[PDB]
């Protein structure tokens, strides 16, 4: 019969951070981490800023000769994968080695790799192609190098669902613990889309900000001037343990994962509905799941992205699952700081959610000058707000209309 | 407790046919797919040859104006579905569409697309890049696209395990249906990486064959002068149902999925340990899984990948595993005819091992002309070999040592 599931690590590379602590502290100060990309020439780009990770130290975590080898996206996702192993005490045992596991998705894996590759390969031809191209650029080697260096002999696999990944990810690997898979998981995601192929695909498609004169101001999710997400890099991981697992090692419990839904919009391969149908599907089915009155939620991490559409679907969404009770939760959007960090959003979101449980306050939408049309709710415009917190949602949505959401309890 | 899941509905593109019996029958007479691939100049790449799907015809699904926004792994993921869903005979209703899911997964995804978005890219710059680029690359858009073509608004996401996808993807929501998450999932995988990036990719590895004499003797699991794995294209999908949602509506039942294994070797990035430590764990997890004695195996289909490591690495992990039944089961890999789906080898296979049971007939492992030092287990070398099989494996191992199996079993 199914288990209980708490988190018993943490870690993180975001715009705000080189870890979880330094990211919490820019969160709850309505720090933005958005800025002018350095690393190439934008200015054939109608989009030129985004949340960076800034001073990566690869060599924190790696070997420059296996660092070489890999995408940033991969080296963002095992040094948050360290962080959140190092946070859980864990000592992993031929005992339980058979028994961890890791899911650390992402939306589209080694792109800066996969187009320098391409470069070689036109320019020079396909003798120029590294040897090390394929491993260091799909997305499950997130998984393959963490089990690797760690001995995780467990359910090893990895996600791709667009925005929405993170959030799966680490639900998915609370369910192989919940039904005895697994007694512990490495879960979250890891993004780096932040090349020409990204910067530009995003671009033809219109769904960034063009807000280049401003970027701080980009990310303004649910106000009325907002024009579209601002593309941001890093990485969420968590560890998911068993509850009796944790009891008996002592480990120190942030919260519990109680409640976890997907659900498919089935309505359009990139735009969500307007009355948010799926999104509202997917947060009932978390709540049936975690056992809940949905009066008890407290916070909702929204997933926020500073689109036109999306954001007012999430409203509609919000307002139709709590129907009163929908004026007395705080929601916020935590990418109005941190901008969307696409396959990894609902993982850092996820350890926001935790720390919103750990500390009793709602981190603040920044930005948020003028409320759209509707948009009425308590979105936590511009300051933290110290308040009682039991429970916690955070929400993903994606292309395919895909969508998840996690429930997060405080436990004592 | 657990609900029992049977297949009703299969699809399948390969490099022997346009659909599953075309395919099964090439399977059943040793012919091979694989070919010189043509309408790309592989000059300049060591491998010149692969398994191409032939005369496929998307407009029999998708419109033109559908179809030009969409990779080739997602038509092909989407001819697959399609077929399955089609296979199924189910009826999708208001009374059920938020019960039936689907997980289709992919290893790249849209490699192709990405080359050619590269190219237009680096020439011109980011002002020609399609708006549809991102919808129509990402892994995630063969569940999305069939999800909104057919209403499915149950569990919605994609798995990327590289060459593991298939049998994960199939794994995953085989348990979806037993935990009551679903009644129905549409799942398996699709891949076209047969581009300068692939080919080129695998090439600089020294991964594939350069056979390039001979490309139909390339393919030679387990055979003394094998040189590396062929690189093909295609899809697999199947209806997984829950058993009583299936006799209510009197589905035809092809097969009873009783068992599914998931274990990290934790060993090498692209090399399997030469004892198959790895497979052979997660060939146990699934026998477990199923409550069956090994000695009830009767047919596996192998990866079978035609490298040197990885055959060897599979007889260590079945003679492990079966001891003194070892001998007794059949094994094959019909990789030896299709060569290697990548992402949908495990999906295309999972068929193959249902149709064994079907048909009571285990495929041959075709080019087995000199069976290597060790390689003495009943490989069911060149001919078709009519048997009893009750149960069937089908065993899927990956880049970062991520292992997949399924079990199968005759349902009456
Ligand atoms: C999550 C973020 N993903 C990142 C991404 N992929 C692309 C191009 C290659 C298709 N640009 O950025 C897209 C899916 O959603
Ligand atoms: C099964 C196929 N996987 C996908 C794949 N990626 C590549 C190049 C871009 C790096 N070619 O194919 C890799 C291994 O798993």
């Amino acid at each position: 019969s199914r288990r209980r599931v708490v988190i018993t690590g943490m870690g993180m590379l975001s715009p705000l951070g080189l870890d979880v602590p330094s990211s919490w502290e820019g969160i709850l100060a309505g720090r933005s981490g958005i800025a002018p990309i350095e690393h190439m020439d934008l200015s054939a780009y109608s989009t030129r800023f985004g949340g960076s990770v800034k001073g990566f130290n690869v060599e924190e975590y790696l070997s420059a000769k296996e660092a070489r080898k890999l995408d940033l996206f991969i080296q963002y996702g095992l040094a948050a994968s360290f962080q959140a192993v190092r946070d859980s005490g864990l000592e992993v045992t031929d005992a339980n080695r058979e028994r961890i596991g890791v899911s650390m998705g992402s939306g589209i894996g080694g792109l800066t790799n996969i187009e320098n590759n391409c470069r070689s390969l036109f320019e020079q031809g396909p003798r120029r192609i590294s040897p090390f191209f394929v491993p260091g650029s799909i997305i499950n080697m997130v998984s393959g190098f963490l089990s690797i260096h760690l001995g995780l002999q467990g359910p090893n696999y990895a996600l791709t669902t667009a925005q929405t990944t993170g959030t799966h990810s680490i639900g998915m690997a609370a369910r192989n613990i919940a039904y005895g898979e697994a007694d512990v998981m490495v879960a979250g995601g890891s993004e780096m889309a932040a090349c020409g192929l990204g910067l530009g695909g995003f671009g033809a498609a219109r769904a960034l900000s063009t807000r280049n004169d401003e970027p701080t101001r980009a990310s303004r999710p649910w106000d009325r001037d907002r024009d579209g997400f601002v593309l941001s890099d890093g990485s969420g991981a968590l560890v998911l343990e068993e509850l009796e697992h944790a009891r008996a090692r002592g480990a120190r419990i942030y919260a519990e994962l109680v409640g976890f839904g997907m659900s498919g919009d089935a309505f359009h391969m990139t735009a969500p509905p307007e009355d948010g149908a799926g999104a509202a599907r997917c947060m009932k089915n978390a709540l049936r799941d975690a056992g809940l009155d949905p009066r008890q939620v407290d916070y909702i991490n929204a997933h926020g992205t500073s689109t036109p559409a999306g954001d007012i679907a999430e409203i509609a969404a919000v307002k139709s699952v709590f129907g009163e009770h929908a004026h007395a939760l705080s929601m916020s959007s935590t990418k109005s700081m941190t901008g969307h960090l696409l396959g990894a959003a609902g993982a850092v979101e996820a350890i926001f959610s935790v720390l919103a449980l750990r500390d009793q306050v709602a981190p603040p939408t920044i930005n948020l000058d003028n409320p759209d049309e509707g948009c009425d709710l308590d979105l936590v415009a511009h300051e933290a707000k110290p308040r009682k917190i039991d429970v916690a949602l955070s929400n993903s949505f994606g292309f395919g209309g895909t969508n998840g959401t996690l429930v997060f309890r405080r436990f004592a």
